[PDB]
């Protein structure tokens, strides 16, 4: 009935064309709302077996009945282009919904509604185009989900997207507008980590796509997600979120379209000037959308539209008369059918994902959390975001990061060698590298998502914690170079404080550990001379 390819010639079966595309309606009831892959609202069902299960039913994506408060931000006579913000609507206690001229419309505002309460079908403005056509603007707009929402310019990766998780921000940074992947494999704290990312990343709006990887995933979404609170405001997280759902019972077509629906809604909040995080966990439900197309995508080339999906991520100068910037960053769950990867990252094009956080079950079982393998993870955005860190937070950010990574790489080499020849023949220098590498692992990489302080680590705290550790490293190598025994260094009281600094809120108290470290090594130099 509705199609991408234009219905000129009529095919066999009885099918009535609509001269329209598969589209979404945009705002201002997108927030707090739960759809399927074609933006049909949710249908709650009786428990019966399992706990809960849902299906999409044909109905309006946005309520026509509710009255929204419109504040005008333009006047009669103002010249206007696509993306220009002609009003505002408090959609939610956190998010102001910006009402924008649809793309491809420009001209003079000849009529705009005064401040008041209106439903979304009400015309709140009229624009006269250069040819004199009068266009009626409402509080919502439609867009075809399979077409990039346009923008002026895609900016190169530059600003990090602060997650507040030390291992990510320091070693494997995501950029605002960037593309990241995480394994879908269960039993390694993926749920804690995705949860932390949604809650703490400095995006104003979150779009979450998957909700049916487990049999009892729908019930957890419907029951718990309304209880979850945005820790930055104290208000519900649902109030800055939009949920899309993919399940075994929903049709194959809806789930294929789900990522396009999601990223279109993301692009729409981007266009307002917001930073948006699009998070996809529907990988197994999305993957089984693979279908028999026995006739006549093809053996010539695989489904490379997944490249074009990830291609829609980015930070952009948006449409509009004012200079304005917004972003969609993508964090997607990926998984192998078998145990080994089976070439899933090299399957899709030539590495469209620029960041990979390798959740690792062995790390999980050793209680190292978050369980991100610091040897198999990568980010191609380290050089792209370093200047932001250098200029705003710490001039030595990249140098410290590289130095800490080098120590971790050395640690890994030594542990392998030691596995063979034992630890007893290790020189002091080597033992010192292992001591400090262990401190890096325990005092910096490991982070406690369940702790009131350490659930989030501000940029300033990250660099200060790093300086403390690397200053301890420098002093350690300086000390053994002067024949101070490593047993003595391993027993320095300040080590104990460095171990707990992650639980300290006051960054100045953490910073003072540098001097405290520097004056206790002196009490060792006094005990051993020179």
């Amino acid at each position: 009935q509705v199609y991408e390819e234009t219905a000129g010639v009529r095919p066999g079966e009885p099918v009535v064309g609509t001269g329209a595309s598969l589209s979404v309606e945009l705002g201002p009831r997108l927030l707090t709302s739960i759809y399927d892959g074609i933006q049909r609202p949710l249908e709650v069902i009786r428990e019966k077996t399992g706990d809960f299960i849902a299906r999409g039913v044909t109905a309006p994506a946005l309520p026509r009945d509710k009255k929204w408060h419109f504040i005008p931000k333009a006047k009669v006579g103002d010249k206007v282009v696509g993306g220009d913000i002609i009003g505002e609507v408090p959609e939610t206690s956190i998010i102001v919904h910006k009402i924008m001229v649809p793309p491809g419309i420009e001209g003079e505002i000849v009529e705009i509604a005064e401040e008041g309460d209106y439903t979304i079908e009400e015309v709140i403005a009229k624009v006269k185009t250069p040819s004199g056509e009068i266009k009626e603007l409402k509080m919502y707009q439609r867009w075809p989900v399979r077409v990039k929402r346009p923008y002026k310019e895609k900016l190169p990766p530059e600003v990090p997207l602060i997650t507040g998780q030390r291992v990510i921000d320091t070693f494997f940074p995501q950029a605002k507008g960037g593309t990241a992947a995480i394994p879908g494999a269960f039993g390694c704290g993926k749920t804690v980590t995705q949860h932390q990312l949604a809650k703490w990343s400095d995006a104003q709006v979150v779009i979450y796509i998957g909700c049916g990887e487990r049999g009892n995933e729908m019930t957890d979404v419907l029951e718990e997600f309304p209880k979850l609170k945005d820790p930055k405001t104290g208000k519900p997280l649902m109030e800055r979120t939009v949920l899309i759902a993919n399940t075994s019972n929903m049709p194959v077509a809806a789930r294929e379209a789900s990522i396009y629906t999601g990223i279109t809604i993301a692009e729409y909040f981007r266009d307002m000037g917001y930073d948006v995080a699009l998070m996809a966990d529907s990988t197994s439900r999305w993957a089984e959308a693979l279908r028999e197309i026995s006739g006549r995508g093809y053996p010539a080339y695989l489904a490379s539209k997944l490249a074009e999906f990830y291609e829609r991520a980015g930070r952009v100068v948006t449409l509009g008369s004012d200079y304005r910037v917004g972003s969609v960053s993508v964090i997607g769950a990926v998984s192998p059918p078998g145990g080994d990867f089976s070439e899933p990252v090299v399957q899709n094009t030539l590495r469209v994902v620029k960041v990979f956080w390798a959740l690792d079950a062995d790390l999980a079982r050793r209680r190292h959390f978050p369980a991100i393998n610091w040897l198999t993870s990568y980010s191609l955005y380290v050089d792209a975001v370093k200047d932001w860190w250098h200029k705003n937070i710490d001039p030595e950010w990249k140098a410290m990061r590289d130095k800490a990574m080098a120590l971790l790489q050395k640690e890994s080499e030594l542990q392998e060698i030691v596995r063979i020849v034992g630890p007893d023949a290790l020189p002091e220098r080597e033992r010192a590298i292992l001591l400090v590498a262990r401190m890096l692992r325990e005092d910096y990489l490991q982070q406690d998502a369940f702790d009131e302080v350490d659930t989030y680590c501000p940029p300033e705290k990250q660099v200060t914690m790093m300086r403390v550790l690397l200053n301890f490293y420098d002093k350690t190598m300086e000390a053994i170079n002067r024949g101070v025994p490593l047993e003595e260094i391993a027993k320095l009281p300040v080590r104990e404080e460095i171990g707990r600094m992650k639980f300290e809120r006051d960054v100045s108290k953490i910073r003072s550990l540098i001097d405290k470290t520097n004056e206790q090594f002196e009490e060792l130099f006094k005990k051993y001379g020179a």
